[PDB]
């Protein structure tokens, strides 16, 4: 049902998120974190759904 | 008190970090000695806890491990609501008291922690905390 | 099946040792990745399990971690009878299937293991295994 | 009262259970099968009677 995206940015090893999933491509995910739209390589993003709800 | 509500906190003995979870309505506890007081260790603990019980809300203080992104991810995936900001603090003290009573029976602190958890959960007040959590959950199915 | 009976066994993925406990009457499981397939790791797992549930009998094969003195000491301290001698084996396979389904969602194998345990215990067949173990044990308590 | 597992003959496998007879500060007097043994504290595991 619903997805949130957690991701890593510019060198920063801290995970960021939740961000809104805008679009999923083969190599990148487009997300919105608060007020910034970001294009994130798939390998640096985890798209997590609210499985237990 | 709702059957889905848990409090978690960390306490410390012998330089080691003990992560404790209490089921608020029963007093039932679970605890683990973790190697570092990090979000990733806390998130892993939460995933285990959520697979055993119907965890709906987890109340903690604002410790940086509890506000970490990996804990947010764990809670999101498991369906857990986080609330921030003294049942668990009384439990920490009680758990450390039992640990002290049994400590010289084991080499490892973690062994004494689990013996103390068992002693706490099995003691009848007259139901034990371990009986009460199962009674409360079952009746709420 | 009696409410107190558990089966334990180790299984392996990615060179890691996964210790699995199944409550036979419900199908509920708990599992942990342990650093070595040893008696001391098995004894510590059992002490944790016994503090959560009313463990009366544990059934295992004859693997040397299950017949070790540390495990005998844990079982004596906690009041657990051991029996030696295919619920858990079927459960190992099911757990591995779910782990394989979710494995690419996590960096660490242990994370996938606990995700799989959750998926297994929360699935409604109409009760889930997590609901059944709690109902079975509560009924025992409430009627004594 | 208590129960004792112990190591002695340069063997890392824990032995026991033995009967506890005395808990010294440095050593433990136990009986195992029919032998009286005196073991240093660090080679003994003295566990109070809990569980059953
Ligand atoms: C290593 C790591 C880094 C970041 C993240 C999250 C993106 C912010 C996670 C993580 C945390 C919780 C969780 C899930 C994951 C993917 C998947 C769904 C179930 O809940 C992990 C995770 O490892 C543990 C030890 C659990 C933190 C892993 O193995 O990948
Ligand atoms: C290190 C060690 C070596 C031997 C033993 C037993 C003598 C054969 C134990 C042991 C095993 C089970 C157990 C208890 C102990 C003391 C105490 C009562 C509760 O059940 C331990 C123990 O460590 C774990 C990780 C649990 C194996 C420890 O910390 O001393
Ligand atoms: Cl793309
Ligand atoms: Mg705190
Ligand atoms: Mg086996």
């Amino acid at each position: 049902q619903n997805f949130r995206v957690y991701y890593r940015d510019s060198r920063d090893p801290v995970w960021k998120g939740p961000a809104k999933l805008l679009e999923k491509g083969e190599g990148a995910v487009v997300i919105q974190d608060n007020s910034d739209i970001k294009v994130v390589p798939r390998r640096k993003a985890k798209i997590i759904r609210d499985y237990g709800k």
